């Protein structure tokens, strides 16, 4: 497993292939409702196992905090430890970017995992991110 900041054509293509896998193929989100108007303002990370992309996520600076979003790990690799690798890579990149604290949009079912990594629920109100139920968490 190797995490990389996706900047070129093939790396970014792999990042969005992984996001399509989780939001569209696994969930039922319509074709491209998974992509928003903030992609060019965000930094993307992809995790590879050999040449196969097995994880992806993004972050951007927001009010001094590093905002982590759309952390995607397909079913086939849920017990492979890709989750901790993406999170750590994102936090690292955000920190280097001059971020102060982290705010995360987590899929409701993934909340337990994030608590294991120092995250606390910021609000009990659930919201749809890409048509999917999420909760917002924070880490100082």
């Amino acid at each position: 497993m190797k995490a990389v900041i996706a900047k070129n054509e093939e790396q970014l293509k792999d990042a969005f292939y992984v996001r399509e896998e989780v939001f569209v193929k696994e969930q039922n989100v319509p074709a491209e409702e998974e992509i928003d108007e903030l992609e060019n303002e965000s930094e993307h990370i992809v995790v590879y196992d050999g040449e196969k992309p097995v994880g992806a996520g993004r972050w951007r600076m927001k009010d001094g905090y590093g905002k982590l979003e759309r952390i995607c790990v397909l079913k086939s690799h849920r017990s492979a430890g890709v989750g901790g690798i993406i999170m750590k890579a994102l936090e690292k990149a955000a920190a280097d970017g001059g971020a102060s604290g982290f705010i995360l949009n987590a899929q409701t079912q993934a909340v337990p995992f994030y608590k294991k990594h120092g995250y606390r629920v910021l609000s009990e109100k659930e919201f749809l991110d890409a048509g999917i139920p999420h909760l917002q968490m924070m880490k100082d």
